[PDB]
């Protein structure tokens, strides 16, 4: 059992990633806290992935509930070994740089990188007093390379990857790793961009498909282990190589079929 | 000359570094607005750079006064041609992310990240205008690995590289570059107030020259990137840090060990 | 099983690295073939390993020999899934840039980079006909960042991570994925100059060097399904050593005196 | 002007990059040693030049060769500021790794890892009698971002960017800089010979300025990574491409989409 006794909170629990993740986790033998906003079905979500599994509230934008999460892990497992900082915020107006309003800007970086911030700040010494643990970051490949949307969102994964780099670091000393995961595009519900967006995403995956949770999930499990011991402070892309070749490359593809 | 005919905004202009840009992008030709915050001098920064030198205060958490920066710009030379996003905050406080507070995180996320994209906002529209231009981001070392302090500075100058990657994408069909420069340790006032000699003296060691840097070291860098020279290098950061993480941790004391 | 019902080839298997390796992907339910020079004792890491592993020869200068490699493995078990390209030379000639022989330079990048690459040209084709599989190619940290010896070695490993991107680009379309580890300081025979080995130590976050078996669950889990969606990738199991500025433990040892 | 009175070799100087390289660093006031393979035409390339431009052949596949390109430069000029290593082998063979014969991979190897490597060797002591100088190395967009062909190129070129940091970290005490230039698609005659138009034009599309470089705009950041402006910038590996590595791949297909949509 890769992660056999280990207390995990995974937040953005009943996201479409974060479900999966939670999932995965529990079978490899975690107790699972989920994590989300009060408006969703925390308790469906736990139910489902069963194993001990509870749930509680957290608004990252909130000190007080990043606090009152950790806090109820503590009241309830007595420690703090793993954490998933899965949730994001995404505002549908995150379009163009020239088109970016304060309110957008604002409302994305308070969620995700100060909420990130806010929960490391908190899960950390936990960490420290359980002997050391892990915690894992989602960044996005969106981080890396840009397109014409999610300037806000894409900017706040690039501060949680430094932020990354800095936990790892100032805590490597006291047992604490810190890496992060930058996934391509993933089947999810927030996605279910329309169907011509994603199927050219597709092609530039060279699976030639977009990723399942799963496969976000299995390297999660995989990053909270004791077998990644000896790895921290890194941002590992999980996107099938989105990044790893030239653009125009199906096009070229078809293209010297045809030449 | 390398800038001839070209207006620039320099903000952060009573800085070590943005005074010293100043310098040399008025040597280099440029009609040259200098901005910073009203409690700083610039009637003398603007009198010691000549060359129609003028300045404009600016207060970066503000929209309204990035508009009026930018407007006076306008009003004043009908053009703009060239900005150098190179004010930051830098809080004393900076320390730990166990140590964060959410006033020293927003301070400085405010001024970093959210001021260079509003910013960008509105130099963007007027340097298409311009038939293209260039944008020059500064960013630090310190986004790409990770020490005890300024990890909120860290974490914004991650968000600005991102950034520089959105504005290059997303306007270089309009004739926009944007670039950024990561500075190794660099020798400024606020270095030696914020950093004591005996540490300053250990971080030299891990520069490549055995020095750290002279403001004037970086100012050529942005002169060349905003400059019609850079015409092919778009969206990149570019390290000014006498290879300060182009080599091995340790290599002085092995060296050492070796004599 | 993680791996249950794969074969898989280990090069370099009677390094400390290669064998630890070997043990871990057998105990992942692995077939493995364990690969290196003629005069290693690859007989007793086979039996070492146990649990069905088998050994031949390979000379990674030889193109003859990596067919013969690919080849048994396929007259042996029918299959091929995994190819962990772990072996490496290192040559001791190996310092600075204005010391160079082409001697050095040449034996290392003949073994490290053209021998990295037969593999993978032999291993392809086979990996598609099993309806795809993984490769693991091994690079260092030294290839990211640079001291006043290895100089060969590290420009080898560089070519490798490109390499990896190649392979990963070409026949992702064929089910192959393709992915490259580089890492810190490792604990093996190869390594035991003491003073610089806890130089180095400091710098890695756990303050310490790495153990070979820390570098076998990475390969492990990069050959599976479970690393399904990732692939051109160069992944550090360095313990953060390029994740921090240089200079830490010295500013914190300042830090204790004032 | 910025290489005022530095001494320049350039390798690989009748190529388009090459030549182009050289009237750039010699407008820029360098005394330029134009280096090529001896079935080029070094003698036009340096009439071409002007400015004092000489020229003297070099094979980067012999050490007694690169040897006496050095030695060379020192009896015509004394000193040795700055080296351009802009010539590189690249075969049409190149093409899969699971085409790939040992040939095509060593020549490659040979000429681009090893020439490089020896280029540097026997320039180096050269640029620390000097009192220190700066080495340029050329890389290619493609170490970085794999397609179809020129795998053993690109290979080589990913060795280059990391002897680019070992000839910085090692020389840096005594006053050397070395960087590397990572280009995009450029207008040279080779492209015309290399790749069709059609594919030509479909790179084009994913350089964010709409279209493919030319060769002045690699020389003006081999002029500045050379001279003194860059005395604290070393170490690195600069595009010089468009930012087609800074955009998510399939953008212009996506915005072709979208104003569809």
């Amino acid at each position: 059992a890769e992660l056999e006794n280990k207390v995990a909170i995974i937040t953005g629990a009943c996201g479409g990633i974060g479900l999966e993740t939670s999932r995965v986790l529990a079978r490899a033998g975690a107790r699972v806290v989920l994590a989300d906003l009060p408006e969703t079905d925390l308790a469906g979500a736990a139910a489902s992935v069963g194993r001990g599994a509870v749930h509680h509230v957290v608004d990252l934008t909130n000190e007080v509930s990043v606090r009152a999460l950790i806090d109820f892990t503590i009241d309830t497992f007595g420690r703090l070994d793993i954490v998933d900082n899965n949730a994001a915020h995404s505002d549908p107006a995150d379009m163009l740089v020239t088109q970016m309003t304060v309110d957008v800007w604002d409302d994305t970086f308070t969620v995700n990188a100060r909420g990130t911030m806010l929960m490391c700040k908190y899960a950390i010494p936990r960490l420290i007093s359980a002997g050391g643990g892990a915690i894992v970051n989602i960044s996005s490949a969106t981080a890396h390379a840009a397109y014409d949307m999610s300037t806000a969102y894409a900017c706040t994964k690039a501060a949680i990857e430094t932020l990354t780099r800095y936990v790892a670091t100032q805590y490597g000393r006291h047992g604490v790793r810190c890496n992060a995961i930058a996934p391509g595009l993933v089947r999810t519900p927030r996605l279910e961009l329309p169907q011509p967006i994603v199927d050219i995403f597709a092609t530039h995956h060279l699976a030639g498909r977009i990723g399942e949770p799963h496969e976000i999930a299995e390297l999660v499990c995989f990053l909270a282990s004791d077998r990644a011991a000896f790895i921290t402070g890194q941002v590992i892309a999980a996107d099938s190589g989105l990044l790893a070749h030239l653009p125009g490359l199906p096009q070229i593809r078809a293209s010297v079929a045809e030449l």
